């Protein structure tokens, strides 16, 4: 498969790796946004001659409890970011934002993907991807990321998930939006318990029946963390054996923070897939 943006094409035969770059206002500092733009510029440079194809730059946490940000505090920071690294390298570039100014904004400064995790339920934010004309992520949320409550009940999960996809997809054909474009993603961690998520990954082989893209996103998450009991520092190993998990499936996209081992572990993943007869695992 391919997506096409902003005059290039990215290949998915093989899996991707898209490194985070987060760009909040406690991260890239003090008042409205500093020198921590070189920092920035750095960082994308290391991830990329580790191996990224994808960078994904976002100004909002998402985390529990996690503070709103502004537009203006997106457009500071998340922009000149966005640009900074279309003017220096060749990667290609994801704005994780759900703000349509935002969204407007990085496709003009040269954005390839919007990869909103509120999947565009925002006012105006589905036509703003829109007119922009450029590959979106669509995810499975249920409640809202940044609360401190307890997970909801699923009659079934798998189910939940693949209706929500069934019904966004539409949703965004009906805005004009080809569903030649779309990337689907589960929602690792959104509203999902240990099971849940577990579950969702076991059977990650099946969402191809949508012949969409998959991107998943389960670097240091609450997966891995209590299912091992470490901290969030320690689990580089359970963040690697997901990643080989779903790109034994098929995923497209695999969203981490430790790129230069996923891209080691990826290239074992394809010397496997490659000499496999159906190239997939189910
Ligand atoms: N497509 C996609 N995007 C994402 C996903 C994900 O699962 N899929 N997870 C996130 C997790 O956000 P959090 O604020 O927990 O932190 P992180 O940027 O360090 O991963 C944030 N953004």
């Amino acid at each position: 498969m391919k997506l096409f943006a902003q005059g290039t094409s990215l290949d998915l035969s093989h899996p991707h790796v898209m490194g985070i770059l987060n760009v909040t206002p406690d991260s890239f500092s003090d008042g409205g946004t500093h020198n921590s733009l070189i920092d920035a510029v750095k960082h994308a440079n290391l991830m990329i001659n580790a191996g990224a194809t994808i960078i994904d730059v976002g100004g909002e946490s998402t985390r529990p409890g996690a503070a709103e940000v502004s537009v203006e505090e997106e457009l500071q920071r998340v922009i000149p970011v966005v640009e900074a690294i279309a003017q220096r390298f060749e990667v290609w570039i994801s704005v994780d934002t759900s703000k349509p100014e935002v969204i407007r904004e990085s496709a003009k400064v040269g954005a390839h993907i919007i990869n909103d995790i509120r999947s565009l339920s925002e006012p105006g934010a589905l036509e703003a991807a829109a007119e922009t004309g450029l590959p979106v992520c669509l995810m499975h949320m249920q409640g809202n990321p940044k609360t401190m409550q307890e997970a909801p009940k699923y009659d079934d999960v798998f189910a939940e998930v693949n209706r929500y996809f069934i019904e966004q997809i539409a949703r965004c054909e009906q805005a004009g939006i080809a569903k030649e474009k779309l990337l689907l993603d589960p929602g690792f961690g959104f509203g999902k318990n240990l099971s849940h998520n577990y579950s969702l990954l076991a059977r990650l082989a099946e969402f191809h029946h949508f012949n969409l893209p998959l991107l998943v996103g389960m670097s240091r998450k609450s997966m891995i963390g209590q299912l091992l009991n470490v901290g969030p520092s320690e689990r580089l190993s359970g963040s690697l054996a997901c990643a080989v998990i779903a790109a034994m499936q098929g995923a497209h996209i695999i969203r981490v923070h430790d790129v230069k081992e996923t891209v080691e572990a990826m290239r074992v993943v394809e010397a496997t897939l490659s000499a496999k007869e159906n190239k997939r695992y189910e």
